[PDB]
């Protein structure tokens, strides 16, 4: 009777041609009403509620799904000169959505290639628009979800990739996709990420240390998965002085996973540890001395401001 949708797919200024319900005590409350839109402070109010899921009437699906396609279509369109926060709203939420599919459907070959394909679209979107990054960085991770945090890391990762003069589209594409999915090993996990790793109980820290090794075990076996991606998923907590979980050093890694390992260190601070954007790079230079290419750290410092 009802079909669930992910909230990150409701973005931008197009008025909806369907109603959307949230579930309370097994009943479906009508929350979002026909003609509603989500541009501006609307998206914040919408995210202040920890709604991961909403629902639509099985006979309003086409309406919704048509809405979603037109949404992403026109958002990638570089021509329409539509507001950049607006386009960024739509695409960030869409990248976030694609990563959730793969996370819940990692064996689904077709989901993967959609995400991978979208990854490419995102790169071309980030490079080809000056505003993009600062606009995508406006959308907070209020929920603190690994899917949104993975969109954030991929974003830092692209900008970083550009500073380092990494240009191969197959590579920025594969880099982004693997940053997006980078935390799949946290998926369905008891661990509360919203704390600092120093303030972690040994029961948490040891549960945290397992996540790259486990996350990678769960996908190295699926032929449709690129190896760069498996590597990124498996290696992104590794640090150049080998203090990360597997204890790898720069020689042992995917170069692209070093680059992701740095872009992740930044957002764990900003998002999971409440360090203000401006001081994250500094925190790392001092309290995380040795763990990351200082050049990476420097560039990310620039990117932020
Ligand atoms: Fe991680
Ligand atoms: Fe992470």
């Amino acid at each position: 009777d009802y079909v669930s949708i992910r909230v990150s797919t409701l973005r931008g200024d197009q008025k909806i041609d369907f109603n959307a319900y949230v579930k309370i005590n097994d009943k479906m409350i009508l929350y979002l009403r026909r003609g509603d839109s989500f541009e501006g402070e609307r998206l914040k109010r919408l995210k202040d509620k920890k709604l991961r899921k909403m629902y639509i009437l099985t006979d309003e699906e086409n309406s919704y799904r048509t809405y979603l396609q037109k949404n992403i279509e026109t958002a990638y369109d570089d021509t329409t000169g539509k507001d950049i926060q607006t386009r960024a709203d739509i695409i960030q939420g869409s990248q976030q959505n694609n990563a959730e599919e793969v996370f819940e459907n990692p064996e689904n070959v077709e989901s993967y290639n959609y995400c991978k394909d979208a990854a490419g679209k995102y790169v071309n979107f980030i490079m080809s628009n000056a505003q993009a990054l600062s606009a995508v960085m406006n959308i907070e991770n209020t929920d603190k979800t690994i899917s949104h945090h993975g969109v954030t890391v991929s974003t830092l990762s692209i900008a970083l990739a550009q500073k380092l003069g990494i240009t191969d589209p197959k590579k920025t594409q594969l880099l982004t996709l693997g940053a997006l999915l980078h935390d799949y090993g946290h998926h369905h996990s008891p661990l509360n990420l919203n704390q600092p790793l120093d303030s972690m109980s040994p029961e948490d820290l040891a549960l945290w240390k397992k996540h790259p090794i486990e996350g990678a075990q769960k996908v190295q076996d699926k032929k449709h998965f690129d190896q760069t991606v498996i590597n990124i998923i498996g290696q992104h907590e590794e640090t150049i002085n080998g203090t990360g979980p597997k204890g790898l050093r720069e020689k042992d890694m995917d170069p692209l996973a070093v680059l992701v390992s740095s872009a992740n260190a930044m957002d764990r601070l900003i998002t999971f540890e409440g360090v203000p954007k401006a001081e994250a790079a500094k925190k790392l230079m001092i309290d995380h001395v040795g763990k990351h290419p200082l050049q990476h750290i420097q560039h990310l410092n620039d990117i932020l401001k």
